[PDB]
């Protein structure tokens, strides 16, 4: 057992292995199997290059041997920070076959976060591309080493300079140590706020199960052509169903250079993508673009939007702008993933954030005092299941606060449950605005503002007030010429919005600060409004 990992209770583990949730197969097996069945099928597409399943299988074996020869051992952690390129895949499955643990960093991470990941995880290696999106990662590597002289295996996919060329590692395959389906397979990152994310241990069994359910719930098959538009190392574009779900089903993954329509649209028409995944802010950009671009996105069958709540006023437009089915996805790297079903009524797809994907996912909505709220009532969401961790990596204190004594994980979201078990998310507990003794659901107000013809997007956050404790500020991205602030308040007033929900202040910006995967960082917005106030 990996040191720092919190296992599922023995009796539950058995239940899961008995009902078949935990298949007992490793990622190594998964690839070996798929490679044997349809080796010639194209698994990955990137620009003009392609990789068959057999190809990936072979490179993974040959790379694992190189990694081992390098001195990387079973249980070793390896911080992987690659863009959406083919290497990512040979890198993780090779690590998977050596029993080494990838730690999934994002392209946007810098020395402060990377140095942390390498120290905390006591990383044996750091894997980066030479340069991506205008950033030279070797300079980041140099910054990291100067902070951690002990990190001596810096692997670069591309021009390595003084470091180690990933391409020079492949060698003759070898006998590798046994990897158990119950072993931790990798460490993911949590996505809250306050920098330093917690590390999340996921085992082969519990993760592959999450992939199998996502495949079934999302109808993926040999005909699936999934476009990876978001940084694919994030839990959402990696497994819900993600690039890994697509490989599980024998489909084909297309790698986009960036999330932007300029890059993605041609790819959708050229490669005939049948499904892609976006986060709300990007969904807005795609919808605007889809109305000004002449690309043929007709092959699109399913457009996923998640990571954050995709407001009703926007969601309802998917069918007409893209002519495909919208699928809201509400998941967390900690475990639980919810989806609106592909054959659900338009209203359920447009007004909810789905229902647990597993029959064994347990959900509870509690009130501030850990008491189950009354049916249909709004409250704190706790969850427990086959693919939901029981604790963060080496984090006793935080675990004491994040998990109930019995095993439920407090997701940090405020939600209410529907009759059929669907979840209607209000927003995160931390994003609640308590204006002078009144709670305000930010997203409720943003949805209204999205109805205004001059609003591209809106993010409402709290701001300090010495008299009311908290006031509300909404950041608006103008859909061209920015309307006046009084015009927006009046708009909301005309709609009958309760007076205390109306933004006290309006800030116009060209874009919102975002997180690694692309969601709006309300924390950054709070800092920005808080700073402006201090300026006075
Ligand atoms: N659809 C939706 N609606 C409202 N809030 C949502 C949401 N999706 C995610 N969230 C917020 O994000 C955390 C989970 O954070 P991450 O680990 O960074 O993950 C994801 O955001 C995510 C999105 C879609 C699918 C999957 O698998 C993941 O992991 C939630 O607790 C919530 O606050």
């Amino acid at each position: 057992m990996l040191k720092g990992f919190t296992p599922w209770p023995d009796e539950l583990a058995e239940t899961y292995r008995k009902n078949g949730c935990w298949a007992g197969e490793t990622f190594g097996d998964l690839l070996r199997d798929r490679a044997a069945k349809y080796g010639d099928r194209i698994a990955i597409t990137c620009g003009n290059t392609h990789w068959s399943y057999r190809e990936l299988d072979t490179r993974a074996d040959r790379l694992a041997a190189g990694f081992q020869k390098l001195g990387i051992q079973q249980k070793d952690r390896v911080v992987v920070q690659l863009p959406n390129i083919k290497e990512f895949f040979e890198v993780i499955f090779a690590l998977f076959r050596l029993g080494a643990l990838p730690v999934f960093a994002l392209p946007s991470h810098r020395s402060s976060e990377i140095t942390y990941f390498c120290e905390f995880a006591e990383a044996a290696a750091y894997i980066i591309p030479d340069a991506y999106s205008g950033f030279d990662y070797r300079s980041l590597a140099r910054q990291v080493q100067s902070k951690l002289p002990t990190l001596k295996n810096i692997i670069v996919a591309g021009e390595a300079e003084e470091f180690l060329p990933l391409e020079d590692l492949h060698t003759e395959p070898v006998k590798l140590p046994e990897v158990k389906s119950s072993d931790v397979a990798f460490l993911q990152l949590s996505g809250g706020s306050t920098g330093l994310s917690k590390l999340i241990p996921r085992t082969h069994d519990d993760y592959i199960y999450s992939l199998k359910r996502s495949v079934e719930v999302c109808w993926l098959d040999h005909s699936t052509v999934y476009l990876a538009a978001l940084p694919m190392a994030h839990n959402y574009p990696l497994s819900s169903p993600g690039v890994l779900g697509v490989l599980y089903a024998g489909g084909r993954v297309v790698l986009s250079p960036s999330p932007s329509p300029d890059d993605a649209f041609p790819l959708i028409e050229r490669e005939k993508v049948t499904i892609t995944a976006l986060v709300p802010p990007l969904a807005m950009v795609w919808m605007d673009a889809a109305s000004s671009r002449r690309d043929d996105l007709s092959s699109l069958q399913v457009l996923q939007v998640g990571g954050a709540k995709f407001s009703a006023e926007a969601a309802r437009r998917v069918k007409a702008v893209f002519g495909c089915t919208l699928q809201q996805v509400f998941g967390m790297a900690e475990g639980l993933v919810n989806y609106t079903r592909l054959d659900d009524p338009e209203e359920i797809i447009v007004n909810t954030q789905g229902k647990p994907m597993s029959p064994y996912d347990e959900s509870r909505v509690w009130d501030d005092h850990d008491r189950d709220v009354k049916p249909g009532e709004t409250g704190h969401l706790l969850t427990r299941g086959p693919y939901t961790i029981r604790g963060y990596y080496k984090a006793e204190e935080h675990n004491a606060a994040s998990f109930t004594e019995d095993g439920f994980y407090r997701t940090g979201d405020i939600v209410r449950l529907t009759r059929d078990g669907y979840i209607v998310v209000e927003g995160r507990a931390k994003d609640q605005i308590n204006r002078g003794g009144e709670k305000v659901a930010a997203e409720e107000v943003e949805n209204h503002l999205l109805a205004h013809p001059a609003v591209h997007d809106a993010a409402m956050v709290s701001m300090p007030d010495q008299f009311l404790g908290e006031r509300s500020c909404v950041f608006i991205i103008p859909r061209d010429e920015a309307p006046k602030a009084a015009e927006l308040k009046a708009f909301l007033r005309e709609r009958g919005l309760a007076a205390y929900k109306i933004p006290d202040r309006v800030e116009f910006v060209e874009s919102f600060p975002q997180t690694g995967v692309g969601k709006v960082s309300k924390k950054a917005l709070r800092e920005a409004i808080s700073e402006k106030l201090l300026a006075g």
